[PDB]
């Protein structure tokens, strides 16, 4: 049940994916969709809106016309990356 | 989105922690439910049947009366568990709540 809290944060279909993408850089809303785009619009914010709640993902609004909204990996966000890069490695060699 | 086919098996809530109680040994349905009472006797057969289903579990029954039902980790389900004992000590680490 230590393992619960864990798996409330970064568990669940696309928070591992969306963190992922924002490893290696911030990334806006759009560039999400392209990525692995079986997501809808709804969803895609609400994992966003939670990863956030958790502290994990930081959005950031730009004072720029129009404005622009960019996500990224806080400092706390990134101890879960280990994990995150491990469900990747695993996934990969465990295809079928 | 390779991620993804990871998450299936072992993302969403349950799943992880269920997993946790067969490391260290084989479990009957009602060990679970003492363990993390939170889960629904419904919920839990639809985990069990679907980590099972995707190989990670194995259910044995006992020729006994009465009969006695047994859930364990496959030697492929154990390949999981650097990842699920990872969750752990990071959840332990990181205590908020």
């Amino acid at each position: 049940c230590p393992v619960e809290f864990t798996l409330d944060v970064i568990g669940g279909k696309w928070k591992g994916i969306l963190f992922y993408h924002m490893i290696d850089g911030k990334k806006r809303f759009n560039e999400f969709r392209r990525i692995c785009p079986s997501i809808t619009q709804r969803m895609l914010t609400l994992q966003l809106r939670e990863l956030e709640a958790d502290g994990i993902v930081h959005r950031e609004v730009y004072h720029q016309v129009p404005p622009k909204v960019e996500y990224s990996l806080t400092e706390f966000g990134r101890t879960l990356e280990p994990i995150v890069l491990q469900m990747k490695e695993w996934g990969e060699s465990n295809r079928d």
